């Protein structure tokens, strides 16, 4: 479809801004889609840009995502942890799979979800075809990746790896209040 | 899409400048992303001045509607909902979401409401989880509509079992809107 | 398009059915549940007709389903009659496995017939739990395939594993040295 | 239309190919796959079981097919006690030309306007470099086997076969006789 | 048993006509059809080597090599093969119509005959295409050589006439030397 | 599913169409192509071989089809000794209506509610200007042949047939009688 | 116009986020490597050298690889140009992407703590005559030898070891990639 | 990340057009008429801008249309300015032909770039006459291609023919000895 | 992807607009109604800008719609400025026809450019009356094409018909001798 342009007067002329770009000026990043390499490349670039303009002031990341590539999510995750500013994460709609992972990845004390926003967690998925040697390698890799995913989730939520392992066997849906109890968020955002 | 100059503005961008957001498309994650951005943008400009949201939608993703819904309730400015054409499913839900006393539907606009849809395919354990998640989502959906309209949860449940087509006057009677817009 | 013969009352056999009367089974296609179903039926019928006399199985197969291949293998070993295996064209994958399954001293390949051996293939899609189960099943099936080949060729499992890692093409003489067959048929 | 039926007198009916099989005549008029090879081999074995002395006539009008399927047929021809006469009608190309040369020596025939084609085998290689290397050696080794057998059965040198089959090589009935592919260009009897 | 008789797809109508030494061609000439026609010619010779065979042609042609397989079996077999043209004998069909026994090639009053040069295809390298072009030219040379012998026309004339599509009536086809006579309705 | 009938001689099965062939009835219920024409011609030639004296009944319910395939049927009808009776049921159109007129004179019928359609032949030409000219000349000459024969069999002039077949002309049973395509309209016995 | 329109992602008439990073000499590789992607990256490297030959260039790689020749076009340019190219791995560097990660200025090749590095042998397709397949097999075998030779020089690993480790897919952590010699330092957040 | 943008502090450039300003033309596609048109216009544009200064053409091309390559080739040879050809990644088929087309002394390939030479491919479908014409054209076009290749490398036409029968892959050092390039580009 | 040229306010031009500013028109595609419209509009624009100064038309076209080419042809002749036609790569069919249609003494082809001439193609489907009308049109249009080509080249209509019966491929020198072009462009 179409996204609106916001035009505003500057010191040296009139700037036409993309609506997301306009929000970007106020240090707001909107993730509203599945996470692939192109989406991860965008988000990382926005994060690196926001640090370059100001390394002290906070960055707000809105997360409404069904997730996508794990590696693409890890590209985003590592960038969040590496940059100097605190990245505030706000869940609206649904933050699932990798989206739930990135929501819990925000600055501790600054991870929020909106009252009717949903959070879901589950174990990762993969594919494997060809020879038995090739399938074993792919099988060992997805199990090794899952161990890393559970371990980081244990650090973020405060829940044990064994609990994370048990609670992600099948899809698990949570409320904003149930997500706060789990340790995925800090506070449910209250109307202002 | 036509362009107007003052600064060259497209027609939707020109109306955004006067705090008007047009939602004529189907509600997906992309559309929900854009509406939330516009709502947050208009609050930053002025937190007191109202915003007008025209609704002409057959709905779409339930969670995507909730992203818009929770943003409407969260922000300081009052959001007015204006129904033109048809507000069905999640679009009707977003119409009821407008600031109380400021929800209108136009005389010949149609309002349709019904229960949510889903897909569950795979093992019996996986189907049960998908079945329980949709059933809990509907309860939440019914519970919110109860509060917006004043109708009982059990009534909302019974009425949304099948497709329910309501006129502008019928929608007002239901409490989905406050007034019917008078030609002036 | 396949010819019919009439043996003199008078009753009509198709060309393959006629050879089954002389206890000859033609496997000349990919091995699936259907083909395995047909081959097993022919093995059981021929045993019921006569328990003592030898059965001749011609193999020209790229292979196919492993379990379907095992349905044939187990029937071959179970029945009382000796099943001679003759390789013409190509016995690859499960075909080479079924070729080596014949009665010892009675496994043949023709002079220009080819034999291919390699590790099995699989497909796993879904959750990490689902993939672990699938990988464990495929790997364990390979162990089963390797130890049976060890028993029938005399080669060690370490050699079978090493030599089946990639596609391995063998001539009739090379297969005999390996122990997949006993003799190379001569004109 | 179709393939006609013949009745011999109770009453019995043959399809036209099945009637010819009675007189030890086999028709190969399609691409050579595993099914076609399977059918052809069985007919050779059935005819030998019926009589191991008398000659078999195999008509060849084939564009070729699988090399392994052709070798299944080839190896059966050499194995059986009866001589197999090869008759080329229309076109014998690739593996079809190879099988025409496979016929009993002194008994390979082609009709006056029948065409014979010889060329190197085709293949496919996909995936890893190690996987490609293995497939390349197999097609190369199989080509050497095909060229070696062709040299033995025509009288041309291996190096000449290699050079002549590098590209598509078209031969007339006389040219096939000169090449040693057939013994005689069958002329009207 | 008695074999069930049927019209199409069992004892079909063609099998019943085959008893009286009549071979019906009402389709494209490909390897399947060539193979079947050839088998019928060989079967009919085995039954009787003296009695004449009747081949009705209503074909638009097909594979050149398929035509030659039918063509050469016609020339080799001892019995006379009479060619009757009904509807249309085009391309390899018209070539096969001229192949019939001399004095015994007929076409019906409104039967059409078409003669034209052979078609082909070549894809790939310049060496690959050169070989394909050389093969198609040599095959065309062979086609005109044989037609010349059958028609009585010169090779040079055949080349000119079959350059483009050449539609001939039954009377025109007789004039050309493709057929011996036109089967007029007034014959008992 | 085409039902079959069994009769005693010994016991012989017939499909319904070949059972009707025993009483010299040929059914044309399909669009005329080279396969259909090949079947019809065979039935006409088989019936002559059985009996030269007795009439043949050809029911026609066809939209038409290939002109050359229609001419193969037409020419065979005129060549054989038996009179061919043409009965129209449902719709005889295009090439089928032409074949309806081809019946033995005084023995061409249409049933009370059967329709007849006549029109000029269709065609296709795609290529060079030389190639289109030849195809265009061929189609126009073929139309002359169709109109000349229609003029002879019906009784109308060539100029009237040319003008009436310019567009699609739909005729009833009574109109087809008056035009000359049939002789009588069948009545319930 | 006095000023250019600003957009994040994106005919194109605007100032996208990647261009703003390109002003600070940063190149974002976040896709599979084809000739189109290679062309743009090479153009960015050549442009950045022209602006300032002394200052460093930062190449972020999140790639599964692609064309070997397209990867080599990027590779040769990195080595040819005067400015140092720092390579940073985020998410995944696999195949030709891991090769380009090794290609960065020695002492300036980084990976993020949960970034993955994957190395394996090249892939190909060959369909046709036995003569034609032989050429394709020889060409892919020579290209693997070239790839292994360059990786040996870059990582400090022996050619023999590279051949063995790349026979099948080989998944490495950021620490394991550092020990291999593919990177220099794991960019730890602390 | 697409084809990014460069801002001159406003003036906006896409990355390739910015390099065009500094006389650098990027060819990294299959060569077809649209591509050929873009290259030619760029070459004529740069000639019109200045007639003395060199033009740099980077080649990462698998090949393309032969006539479209010649459109580019002939424009290069006609214009006053020297055009330097730089091979990055792969210069195959016509890409290798255009690589040899550069100003002598100024034809470079990077150390790990690949050069590939082979005979052209064609298509011929239809009548035997049409096939003969099409075969003649592509054989004559191949004669033209080898002739120009011979003139620009110093190799005999007989050698070029033999070397382009099948796909021939050459290294950057190997291309230099052949005469396809002058020097292997060395790091600074 | 076409590069942008910026000339100094400051103006943004795509590469084809910048060459259009210097009276150069690029034709490097199939000739259809859209292309022809764009080509014709450019010619009218350049006459409006300057009636006296010469226009340059680069042609790399395989052909297209005959009527669309005539819109270009008739506009070329009607306008006051001399239109120079330069064959780059390949001018085939209507592209060749338009090449010869340039101002006399001002029509060129580059040393390795190709020119191909042949008769027109058509499609006729439907009723016999409809086929006749379509066939007459193709035949009238061919005669119109041959006559104009005869006038331009100076060759007889009889020779035109004979040379365009099949595909005819001409070298740059052979195009000059034929009279399709006046001179072959020599490198500077
Ligand atoms: C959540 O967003 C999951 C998707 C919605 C399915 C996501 O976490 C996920 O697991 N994605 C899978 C993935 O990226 N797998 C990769 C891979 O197979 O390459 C590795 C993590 C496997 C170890 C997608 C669906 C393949
Ligand atoms: C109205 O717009 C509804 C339909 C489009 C008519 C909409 O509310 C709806 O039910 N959407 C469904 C949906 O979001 N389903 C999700 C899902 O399974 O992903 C369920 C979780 C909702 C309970 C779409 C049609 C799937
Ligand atoms: C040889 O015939 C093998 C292939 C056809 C090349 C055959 O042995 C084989 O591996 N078949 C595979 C198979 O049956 N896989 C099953 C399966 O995943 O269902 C595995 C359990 C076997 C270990 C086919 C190709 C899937
Ligand atoms: C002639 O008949 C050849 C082709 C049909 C034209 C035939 O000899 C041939 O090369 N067949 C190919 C073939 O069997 N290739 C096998 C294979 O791919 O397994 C190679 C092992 C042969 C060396 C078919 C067309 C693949
Ligand atoms: C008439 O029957 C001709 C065609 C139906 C138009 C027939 O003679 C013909 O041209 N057949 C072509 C053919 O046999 N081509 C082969 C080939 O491509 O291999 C050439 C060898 C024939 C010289 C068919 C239409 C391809
Ligand atoms: C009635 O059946 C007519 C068609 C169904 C429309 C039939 O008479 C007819 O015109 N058939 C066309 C035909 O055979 N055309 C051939 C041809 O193009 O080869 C012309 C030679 C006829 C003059 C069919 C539909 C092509
Ligand atoms: C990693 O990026 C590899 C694949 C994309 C997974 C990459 O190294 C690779 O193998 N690329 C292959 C390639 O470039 N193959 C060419 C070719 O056959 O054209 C070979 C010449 C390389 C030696 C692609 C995937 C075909
Ligand atoms: C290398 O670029 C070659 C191929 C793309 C691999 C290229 O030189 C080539 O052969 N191109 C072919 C071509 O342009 N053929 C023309 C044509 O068909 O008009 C012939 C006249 C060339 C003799 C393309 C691939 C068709
Ligand atoms: C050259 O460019 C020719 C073709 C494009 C190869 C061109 O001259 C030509 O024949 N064009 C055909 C054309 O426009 N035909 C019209 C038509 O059928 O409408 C005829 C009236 C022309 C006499 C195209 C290919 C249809």
């Amino acid at each position: 479809n179409l996204i609106p342009t916001v035009i505003e007067t500057t010191n040296r002329g009139e700037r036409a801004y993309d609506i997301y770009s306009r929000l970007l000026k106020d240090r707001i990043i909107m993730l509203g889609s599945q996470i692939d390499d192109n989406v991860a490349n965008s988000i990382v670039s926005q994060l690196l840009f926001l640090q370059a303009q100001d390394s002290e002031k906070d960055i707000y990341l809105y997360i409404n995502s069904p997730g996508g590539s794990v590696t693409a999510g890890f590209a985003i995750y590592d960038t969040i942890q590496h940059i100097k500013p605190d990245v505030q994460t706000i869940c609206i709609g649904m933050a699932a799979s990798m989206g739930s992972f990135l929501l819990a990845a925000g600055a501790k004390g600054k991870r929020f979800a909106l009252p009717n926003a949903e959070v879901m967690i589950h174990q990762p998925l993969g594919g494997a075809q060809g020879q038995a040697t090739e399938i074993e390698i792919a099988a060992n890799h997805i199990l090794k990746t899952r161990e890393k995913l559970n371990r980081i989730l244990s650090e973020r939520t405060g829940q044990s790896i064994e609990k994370i392992q048990k609670d992600t066997d099948r899809d698990n849906f949570l409320t904003a209040e149930e997500a706060k109890e789990y340790g995925l968020i800090d506070e449910v955002m209250v109307p202002e």
